[PDB]
């Protein structure tokens, strides 16, 4: 308790400590070279070991914040490289630390990381495992300055396991590349979710966040009392606040305390927490955040008795509105792990809205009596969309399902740029691949999780380059109306067709030699453009052009000669398709 560095050092172990100190420094000093960070890591590690051997040695009594800032301020090139950030070094703690957070530039001006050739990676890995993994850890951390460090470490170890397994493999590429791709997709998803949660907290306020957190925690911990859930919600809320502010040190301490508590009160919270509650300090909270829903208690009363049939409803509600409403959410959510959180939120809002009306009426009990019937069309709405879309997905498979979305959404919002429609339709396609493989009871939470990020990202793009008032509308609506607003978008009949352009519908033989992935992109790009030029073409008319085109490509990649086939039959395709559409 005398030395904080010594304590984290012993809790973490040297390997973990060295890796975490690297990430921490990378995130603040995003411009310094790797070799300079390695020096810092080594100096701090050496210092930490002095304090382990003698708790009373010099500076071992200093706080982590103070030690960290001291080291940041020793970098002599600070004013030259980071300018204003160097002025933080003139301040005392905690203002100094606060000053550093202010200059932690997210989305910095750095070139995208390029994946080298498989044999190249594997050879660098075998020849120098440490620098290979540490160098890349440094490259990822500096580009993702807000990514919670220990989760970034959890990714790194999965990257190591991917190289260990696959480099020793017969077909390295067939092993490694789909593993690297899955990890890229999960990594980008985790990051986007983290940014999404901090954005929500900021745009919408604490109340909406707590309501979200009550529903989520209640689904996950159905055996827990409302007062345990209420406690966890308060703590969670403080944790996210601190973690969103960007202070790695405070964030990590707040998380550790929370995980420790949950594990000490295990039996009072969930039966499924045993695995997580034995794991080491570094992994506890990440494990807990991931845990499966517990099984719901079997003998649960009808909701109607406490929330519709009770005579004291308004009396219990006016006494403490947010508490009553929160109890409603807890009760509704633990009974429905199959609903999305935002759906549980729409329900709570509806109940609130009717209680605000009914409790002021002559006879309350006979006003709010049929409230549960207004729930029905709110529940069925996302259920039907998921059914319809997963049926369509299973008949067509990922790629053609993607093409169907492309047509649907290009017609709805044709002013959106072609490359953007292709991207979102492809991403939406993936959500179909992931979520439709689940049985009905798990589909809606799955969709919510993927859709919320796809929708956020989208809204962020549109913010940069505005195109439609309809998109702006849905993007700035309550968090709980967002997706319903997008779902309600009509075909744009206001839209004037894009002038025909021959270059857009000319194809060369280079499309026979491109990767399946890039072959798809090319064809999907043309499709969007086709819909933009002929927005009133029927599903049937469009299917005829797509069938011809497919054949047109088949006839000119598998024969003898090719360049003339594409130029010859292509002119015939464009002309025949043009007359078929008027
Ligand atoms: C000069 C001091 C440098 C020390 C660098 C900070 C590294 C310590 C932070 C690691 C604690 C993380 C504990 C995990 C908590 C959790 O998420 O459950
Ligand atoms: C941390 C160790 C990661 C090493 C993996 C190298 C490939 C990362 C490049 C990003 C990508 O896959 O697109
Ligand atoms: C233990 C108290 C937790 C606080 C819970 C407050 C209950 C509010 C439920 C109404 C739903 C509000 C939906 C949030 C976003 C929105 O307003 O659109
Ligand atoms: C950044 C703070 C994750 C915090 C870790 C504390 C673990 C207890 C909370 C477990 C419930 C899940 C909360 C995450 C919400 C979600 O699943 O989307
Ligand atoms: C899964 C299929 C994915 C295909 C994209 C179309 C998604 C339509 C279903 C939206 C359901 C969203 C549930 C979240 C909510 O309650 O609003
Ligand atoms: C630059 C921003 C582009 C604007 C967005 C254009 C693409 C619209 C995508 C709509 C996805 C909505 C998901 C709801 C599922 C549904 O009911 O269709
Ligand atoms: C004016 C009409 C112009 C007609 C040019 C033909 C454009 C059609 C491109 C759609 C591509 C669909 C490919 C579907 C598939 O992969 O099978």
């Amino acid at each position: 308790h005398k030395s904080e560095v010594a304590h984290r050092f012993k809790d973490l172990g040297e390997e973990n400590f060295k890796a975490l100190v690297l990430i921490a420094f990378a995130q603040y000093l995003q411009q310094c070279p790797f070799e300079d960070h390695v020096k810092l890591v080594n100096e701090v590690t050496e210092f930490a070991k002095t304090c382990v051997a003698d708790e009373s040695a010099e500076n071992c009594d200093k706080s982590l914040h103070t030690l960290f800032g001291d080291k940041l301020c020793t970098v002599a090139t600070l004013r030259e490289t980071y300018g204003e950030m160097a002025d933080c070094c003139a301040k005392q703690e905690p203002e100094r630390n606060e000053c550093f957070l202010q200059h932690k530039d997210d989305n910095p001006n750095l070139p995208r990381l390029v994946r080298p050739e498989v044999d190249v990676m594997c050879t660098a890995f075998h020849d120098n495992e440490e620098t290979f993994l540490k160098k890349y850890l440094y490259e990822i951390a500096r580009r993702h300055p807000y990514f919670y460090a220990p989760e970034l470490l959890f990714f790194a170890k999965r990257y190591k396991a991917a190289f260990t397994e696959c480099c020793q493999a017969a077909d390295k590429a067939a092993c490694l590349l789909p593993k690297l791709d899955e990890l890229r997709d999960e990594g980008k998803a985790s990051s986007a979710k983290q940014r999404l949660k901090c954005a929500s907290l900021q745009k919408f306020g604490e109340r909406a966040f707590k309501a979200w957190a009550v529903a989520r925690l209640s689904q996950r911990f159905p055996k827990a009392e409302f007062a345990e859930v209420s406690k966890l919600v308060t703590d969670l809320t403080k944790v996210h606040t601190e973690c969103c502010h960007g202070d790695l040190l405070e964030c990590a301490d707040d998380r550790a305390d929370l995980a420790k508590y949950i594990c000490e009160n295990q039996d009072s919270i969930s039966s499924k927490l045993k695995e997580c509650c034995e794991k080491p300090l570094l992994e506890k909270s990440h494990c807990i955040a991931e845990v499966e829903n517990d099984e719901m208690p079997a003998d649960l009363p009808s909701l109607a008795a406490d929330f519709v049939e009770s005579k004291d409803v308004c009396k219990n509600y006016a006494e403490a509105k947010d508490v009553f409403l929160g109890m409603f959410l807890y009760e509704y959510a633990r009974r429905h792990p199959d609903y999305s959180v935002v759906l549980l939120l729409r329900l709570a809002k509806t109940y609130e809205t009717t209680l605000e009306k009914c409790c002021a009426a002559a006879d309350p009990h006979e006003c709010y009596a049929k409230v549960f019937d207004e729930f029905k069309p709110l529940v069925e709405e996302p259920q039907n969309l998921i059914k319809q879309n997963c049926e369509l997905f299973e008949q067509l498979g990922e790629y053609k399902f993607q093409n169907a979305l492309l047509v649907r959404y290009t017609k709805k919002v044709p002013q959106v740029s072609t490359p953007t429609l292709v991207e979102v339709s492809r991403n939406l396609g993936k959500v179909g691949s992931k979520c439709c493989k689940h049985p009905e009871a798990k589909r809606m939470p799955c969709a919510e999780d993927y859709l919320s990020v796809v929708l956020n990202q989208l809204c962020v793009l549109h913010e940069k380059t505005p195109v439609s008032d309809r998109v702006t509308k849905c993007c700035t609506e309550s968090l709980v109306n967002r997706r319903p607003c997008f779902s309600a978008l009509e075909v744009d009949e206001t839209y004037v067709p894009k002038e025909f352009n021959a270059e857009t519908f000319t194809f060369h033989a280079d499309i026979c030699t491109l990767s399946e992935k890039e072959r798809q992109i090319k064809k999907q790009t043309a499709l969007v453009e086709l819909v933009k030029h002929k927005p009133k073409a029927t599903k049937e008319q469009l299917k005829a052009v797509m069938d011809d085109f497919a054949a047109f490509v088949e006839k000119c990649c598998k024969a003898d000669d090719k360049e003339t086939c594409f130029a010859e039959e292509g002119k015939k395709l464009v002309a025949a398709s043009q007359a078929a559409l008027g």
